[PDB]
């Protein structure tokens, strides 16, 4: 599990259950190729997007559906989404640990990056 | 001045000054046209990016060059940029102020929203 | 105005407005005394807290009462306050902006130094 | 383990690993009385710090020695400590986890608080 995602709900203290991300990788010709999906868990936890051997070098981006999960709440939110765009594995393998901490109009983003 | 745009820097206790950013508008073909761009002053903030009659309802996206941000200052960071995407929606008088706070490995932002 | 308070409402996009905080001057025996106090303006800022005459080296702790400003929007904070401790230090023309987010259950704070 | 502290670093990207932390408990005289201490381990977490029995309803906080962390790194930070002030277990018994991420001139920190 080199990719794993965690995000949490400022307002609640809880987990952010069940929110959506998408994970794209940019291609040779500049554009956003789809690499990955998922939802979290009940522990806000995303594990299994990818693979050591898929997960090569490049430029990633995550879009974490932070609109979706206010609207489900009742909450009118600030972003469309969260985004964390980033290069991977450019000195070699890591695992990368992707925090979000969500608020309505708020989010801040944290990276763990810890050599396998 | 509908829309402002406010980056400090978590690690020296200060304005982030020159950051580079754009504003992108979201387009019917779901594309983003470049709509206005500048960089930091000396306070930190960059003013004058757009009109009360151009700054219309829809999908606006703010890119912050972070990285370069920490390149010039010798710190090796994790973002490429930082990107703040949100509505704008008539409610009706109303001002942005957008936040960022910037760490290597890290960054909040946050939306002020007045009249 | 050597130092200056600014409160954000993460939840609702605005100044966090009539906040009340305490700012201490920490002791010899380790106690910590009360120096300035106010509470937070319509841009949530609070300003004329001391003057540089009497903003001496030392530690300092201010203390902001964010549970009193979430039970008044209705909303069950975590926090008794948010506690901000640090050393002012001559280096020497500075002036200190303290600033916080708040969400009722996190918060963030960060220090802007300048001259 | 009703109260574990997680502490992170958002300059190196890493877990905060030996960073000191005292919890104390308010006394019914408006002191802060000592409850527990220790230091963070290699993931960055603090477990054990007490037990369901002994962590009844207070008025708690946790003072994290950020100073110290930052000074051994060659940096000199802004706060003296990063401190957590909350009432617990006042509906009853929930688990706590204080996450802390911290840089030489900012911190930001959030509960999680789980129904056990
Ligand atoms: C409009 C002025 O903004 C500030 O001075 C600080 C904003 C801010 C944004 C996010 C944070 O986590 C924070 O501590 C502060
Ligand atoms: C138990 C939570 O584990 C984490 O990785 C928390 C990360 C975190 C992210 C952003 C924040 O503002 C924060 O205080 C903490
Ligand atoms: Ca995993
Ligand atoms: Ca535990």
């Amino acid at each position: 599990c080199p990719l794993m995602v965690k995000v949490l709900d400022a307002v609640r203290g809880s987990p952010a259950i069940n929110v959506a991300m998408h994970v794209f990788r940019k291609a040779a010709d500049d554009t956003w190729e789809p690499f990955a999906s998922g939802k979290t868990s009940e522990s806000g936890e995303l594990h299994g997007l990818t693979t050591e051997e898929e997960f090569v070098e490049g430029i990633y981006k995550v879009e974490i559906d932070t609109k979706s999960y206010w609207k489900a709440l009742g909450i009118s939110p600030f972003h469309e989404h969260a985004e964390v765009v980033f290069t991977a594995n450019d000195s070699g393998p890591r695992r990368y640990t992707i925090a979000a901490l969500l608020s309505p109009y708020s989010y801040s983003t944290t990276a763990v990056v810890t050599n396998p």
